């Protein structure tokens, strides 16, 4: 089997990315975030505290007749920017892009923090991450590529984000079409329960790359890319007037600038993100100064290529029994 299901930006920054998903019988419709850096599939629900949904459709059990309760089971999750959620277990029927699960742990949501509240676009979280992460107590849930893996043609999902503009996750196969040149495959350790891996090295626009390792995770569940201060610090040297503002929270630049683009290493093979990727536009409505797109990891104790490095590639996570990530240029 396969599946292929287009992800849209929330918003003209892309801040994060929905995929329609399908849970239930009948069918109920969900726009969930596919985060490669969680393992949870949690939704807001009927359960969840009325005074915390504002605008997101729900997941109402009570109406599905392949919603079954997992008896005594809870989960509750804490992501990197603070925000959680919290509730209680159903397995259900769920579909992406024409894949069905049959029996996927569904978490119900019955307490979410205010970034999720404040958010009306996104509707859950459905976690790519390694099962290892899943937080169902007592007895951890596999996540829906998990499920989904036997069954499908080829034990890989893709992630092809886009810049301002739709793009796609597939499972079970790769479109050859979606990818300009060769994938460059690299080692995956799977001990933190990340998609982790060893960058090559990095450029900054024009410059000449440097070879150095750069271990760091694919999370498409995170906005920006998150880098050692050194490799931040080199960036942002050449763009006239930036500056790192502890009271906004990273590097800033004025918004007239023209960003360099940042290149990382796969193996022998370079990833090129424009300039413009880097841009997260005024850092208050009406400001001139506008918020950059590589900011430091120092502090989170993980680098994270998130979205703006993950956009500018065809991404192949490939669950095989060693996993490995690849990535194309397009």
């Amino acid at each position: 089997s396969t599946g292929s299901a287009t992800t849209t930006p929330i918003d003209s920054l892309d801040d994060a990315y929905i995929t329609p998903v399908q849970i239930g019988t009948p069918a109920q419709t969900l726009n969930l975030d596919f985060d490669t850096g969680s393992s949870d599939l949690w939704v807001f629900s009927s359960e969840t505290t009325a005074s915390e949904v504002d605008g997101q459709t729900i997941y109402t059990p009570s109406k599905s007749t392949t919603a079954k309760l997992l008896s005594g089971a809870t989960w509750s999750i804490s992501y990197g920017d603070g925000s959680s959620s919290s509730g209680d277990v159903y397995t259900d029927t769920v579909s992406v892009g024409g894949l069905t699960v049959t029996g996927q742990a569904v978490e119900s949501a019955k307490k979410v923090s205010s970034s999720f509240t404040e958010d009306s676009t996104i509707d859950g979280l459905l976690g790519l991450a390694f099962s290892t992460l899943n937080t169902v107590s007592p007895t951890q849930q596999k996540t829906f590529f998990d499920n989904a893996k036997a069954s499908l043609d080829s034990p890989v999902f893709t992630a092809d984000l886009g810049y301002h503009a739709p793009g796609t996750y597939n499972f079970g196969f790769i479109d050859t079409t979606a990818y300009t040149g060769s994938i460059t495959y690299t080692a995956v350790s799977t001990k933190q329960g990340f998609w982790e891996w060893t960058s090559t090295g990095y450029a900054v626009g024009s410059g000449t790359f440097k070879s150095t390792s750069i271990d760091g995770i694919a999370d498409t569940g995170t906005t920006l890319l998150y880098l050692p201060a050194t490799v931040v610090s080199a960036y942002w040297a050449q763009v006239s007037g930036a500056k790192s503002s502890s009271s906004v929270g990273g590097y800033v630049f004025p918004c007239s600038a023209t960003l360099p683009s940042f290149t990382f290493g796969v193996g022998s093979a370079r990833i090129v993100i424009p300039g413009d990727y880097i841009d997260f536009g005024p850092i208050s409505t009406g400001s001139s100064s506008c918020f950059g797109g590589i900011q430091s990891s120092a502090g989170i104790g993980i680098n994270i290529f998130g979205d703006v490095a993950l956009k500018a590639a065809f991404v192949v996570f490939n669950g095989a029994t060693t996993p490995t990530l690849g990535f194309a240029s397009k």
